[PDB]
C-alpha cells in the first residue's frame, strides 16, 4: 500500500453519470494502490438509486474513501448525505453543510411540492440510521436530517460525533487525518490513516464530464 | 527534473528567521531536484534587509520559487510584495491582497506614524521597478504600491499583469500554471511549467517555527 493519496472532485446533481466519476476514480486509485482517495463532494441531491450504487461501490472499496465536503459554500445535501455516511472518513470545509435530506417525490401543480407517503420515507430513515450506526456515527442525528429536515454547520457535525475532520485545505485535512481510523473496514480490513510523506496526486474531470454537467 | 511539486506555508511577520524557513523548504525540494516550489506567502510586512535576502534566495533558486498569496484573506504586503515580485510566479487566492509598499521608519509620540525621507524612498522605489522590469511585470503600478501606497485585489493585479494565476486552491493553481513559463529565469534557464502528471508533497512548520511565530 503505497503513501499516495488521489484527490478528485464531484459537484452538482447526483445521476447515474456521477456513479460513473465515483467509479472511475475509486479504480485508477485502486490500481495504483493507494493511501486513501479524497473526494471533494459538492451537491444538492440527486437520484437515489445511483446513490445508493455510490454508497455500494464506496462500502466495496479495496481503499478507503475520504469524503471532504468541499469547497467553502459546498452542501452535502439529501443523496449527498447517505454518500458521506457511508463512508471511510468525513471531511467538512468551513462553511459548508449536511444532511437536509427530507424526502418528496416531485412537484404538483403550477406551484407546490409533493411530500412522501410514510412507507417510503420509513425506508430511508432506517436506511440512514443503518449507515450511521455501521460507521459509528450519530444514528440519532443522522435521523433527523429526515425527520426534522436538518442541517448541520461542520462545527456542529463534528460535535454531533457526525464528521471526524474540519479542514480548510487538502493539507489540513492530510495533517488531521493522520493516525486516524476508517471508520467502516476496508476489503475486510479497519485502515489507520497514514499521511507522513505522502504525495498527492489530483485528477481532473473529462471533458465528458463537462459536457454532461452543462446539460444536468 | 522529476515532476514533484513541493508546497510550503510562510505567514507572519518577514524576520531573520523568515529567511531560514524559506531558505530550509527551497533547498528540499533542491535537493530532491524538484519541478517547483509552491510558497503560500501571509506577510503584513517586515524587516527591509530580512526580505532582501529572501528574495536573492528565491532569485538564486535552482527550481521555479512560485509565490502564492494563500489563504483567502491573506495579504502580501510591504515587504511581501517584493519577494513576490522577486519570483518567478505570482499566483492570489481570491479575497487576497497585494502592495502597499508605503516605507515608514517608525513610531513618534504617544500617537503618530513617522514618513521616510526622500532618499531612502527612491532606493526602495527603484528597487521595485526593478524587480517588476526583470520579471515582466507592471513596473509602473509596481511603484505605485510605494508612491500611492497601493493595494491590489487579485482581479486587478492580474489585469495590470503584476501576477501571473489567480486560484481557489493548489489543485486549481497547478491547472492554470501547466505550460507557463517563469517570469526569471532557473539557474540560467528559462523554464516552462510542467504539472501534468505531478504528484505534490506538503511540508509543515517546524516547532521553532510555530513558537518564534508565537513570541514574534
Amino acid at each position: 500500500a503505497k503513501n499516495i493519496v488521489y484527490v478528485a472532485q464531484i459537484k452538482g446533481q447526483i445521476t447515474s453519470y456521477t456513479y460513473d466519476q465515483f467509479d472511475r476514480y475509486i479504480t485508477i486509485a485502486e490500481q495504483d494502490n493507494a493511501e486513501a482517495i479524497i473526494i471533494e463532494l459538492d451537491t444538492p441531491g440527486g437520484r437515489a438509486d445511483a446513490m445508493m450504487n455510490i454508497v455500494q461501490r464506496i462500502q466495496q472499496s479495496k481503499i478507503p474513501v475520504i469524503i471532504y465536503v468541499y469547497p467553502p459554500g459546498a452542501s452535502a445535501a439529501s443523496a449527498g448525505t447517505y454518500i458521506a455516511l457511508g463512508s471511510h472518513l468525513i471531511a467538512m470545509a468551513p462553511g459548508t453543510s449536511i444532511g437536509a435530506c427530507r424526502p418528496i417525490l416531485g412537484y404538483s401543480q403550477n406551484g407546490s411540492i409533493i411530500e412522501a407517503p410514510p412507507a417510503i420515507t420509513n425506508y430511508f430513515i432506517a436506511y440512514i440510521k443503518s449507515l450511521a450506526q455501521e460507521s459509528g456515527r450519530n444514528a440519532t442525528i443522522a435521523e433527523e436530517f429526515i425527520t426534522k429536515d436538518l442541517s448541520l454547520t461542520p462545527e456542529e457535525a463534528l460535535k454531533y460525533g457526525v464528521i471526524e475532520v474540519v479542514a480548510r485545505d487538502i493539507n489540513e485535512l492530510l495533517k488531521k487525518s493522520n493516525g486516524m481510523k476508517t471508520k467502516i473496514p476496508v476489503n475486510g480490513r479497519y485502515v489507520t490513516l497514514n499521511f507522513t510523506n505522502v504525495e498527492v496526486r489530483y485528477l481532473a474531470p473529462s471533458f465528458k464530464d463537462k459536457l454532461i454537467s452543462y446539460i444536468t
